[PDB]
């Protein structure tokens, strides 16, 4: 033994002498285990990029269209209702805090938000459009469901802004998704078989003293397709999970159903009005976007074979003799080569977003 860069050892095979002990066989093991790493980063870095990318740029274009829709409802209300004002600029402003909430995934039902604002509005108008001239504001609120002054365009505005805002949720959601589990695999916890295994392949030849011998492409891919054999499960469902996300793109918008708010409001206030008269006694008694999408789905699905094309990734990237001529076995130099819960983990969160994408478009 020169430079290198008994026996009782527990993974490198010893034909006779050898060159290292138990404690650089340990070495050996955990720079096993920080190349793969190092490997697996590199191959997740590119696709991890472009979906951090877009996931920022989209979170971002979606948050620009709901202040704009914000503040032209704000300004329509100010120039068309301000006997509504200031509390219009209140149920407004609760209405599209929500909006953005409920897009970016936090527990946000849509059916309030269109009855929330039904709610608030209702009473102003009745105070200051129906009846003008503070305590009665509950039974106000409590008759707009019981006698269902607005009639069906509550219903018309929630199936509206739901089927849109739905669709915008899940795909920030898928984003992230992806993200999150392209992210894991660079993670990835082998068995301790395959990190023996791994050691042999491309360290234990210094250990019987050689220096430039590289391990059998045959020999490199027998032992990866044994070290990625749950791993490469996930590729089915990887592939789903792009191909549904193509589906959702080609079937696409938020900002015409958001911008035309107003208008369905405004015929809403009309509709209540035509019945001031008998409604008053009772309750008297009672009381480049698109273009964005479509690169972010072309430079995708030239990612669609990342799992597949895993195995081949490590050891194509790594030193080895695709030739299987004079190379290293994992136990002795040869002239020719002859012969799960992180994972599953994976699996359920891809079925859950492609069902969600499914059912969508
Ligand atoms: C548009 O709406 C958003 C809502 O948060 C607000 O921050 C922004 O200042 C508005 N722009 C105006 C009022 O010019
Ligand atoms: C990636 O995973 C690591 C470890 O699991 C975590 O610390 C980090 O926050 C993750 N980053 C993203 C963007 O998911």
């Amino acid at each position: 033994c020169h430079q290198v860069r008994g026996s009782d050892l527990q993974v490198c095979l010893p034909k006779g002498p050898t060159c290292c002990s138990r404690k650089m066989e340990e070495k050996y093991q955990l720079t096993a285990r920080l190349n793969m790493e190092q490997l697996l980063q590199s191959a997740s870095m590119e696709l991890k990029f472009l979906i951090i990318q877009n996931a920022a740029v989209f979170q971002e274009a979606f948050e620009i269209v709901v202040r704009h829709a914000k503040n032209y409802t704000n300004a329509m209300f100010k120039n068309n209702y301000p006997s509504l004002t200031p509390q219009a600029f209140e149920f407004v402003g609760e209405f599209f805090t929500d909006v953005s909430l409920y897009i970016l995934g936090s527990d946000i039902n849509v059916d309030d938000m269109v009855n929330e604002l039904f709610d608030s509005l209702f009473p102003v108008i009745y105070t200051q459009l129906m009846n003008p001239g503070l305590d009665i504001n509950e039974c106000l609120r409590g008759a707009r469901r019981d006698l269902k002054v607005f009639g069906n365009f509550p219903k018309l505005i929630m199936t509206q802004v739901s089927k849109s805002l739905q669709v915008t949720r899940i795909f920030l959601q898928a984003l992230n998704l992806g993200i999150e589990v392209i992210n894991t695999t660079d993670h990835l916890k082998f068995s301790k078989d395959c990190g023996r295994m791994l050691t042999r392949m491309w360290y234990c030849s210094y250990c019987q003293g050689l220096m430039m011998v590289k391990p059998c492409g045959g020999y490199c891919n027998v032992v990866m397709q044994g070290c990625m054999a749950g791993v490469v499960e996930i590729d089915k469902y990887w592939r789903e999970y792009i191909l549904s996300l193509e589906e959702l793109v080609n079937g696409m918008d938020m900002e015409n159903v958001l911008l035309g708010l107003f208008s369905t409001i405004h015929d809403s206030i009309q509709y209540v009005q035509k019945n001031a008269g008998k409604l008053t006694t009772t309750i008297g008694k009672l009381c480049t976007l698109s273009s964005r999408r479509r690169e972010l789905i072309q430079k995708l699905k030239s990612f669609i074979s990342f799992y597949s094309a895993l195995p081949g990734y490590i050891c194509s990237h790594s030193p080895v003799a695709e030739n299987d001529t004079l190379c290293w076995n994992g136990q002795e130099l040869v002239e020719r080569y002859s012969q799960e819960p992180v994972v599953s983990q994976i699996i359920d969160k891809l079925k859950h977003i492609n069902q969600l994408l499914r059912t969508m478009s």
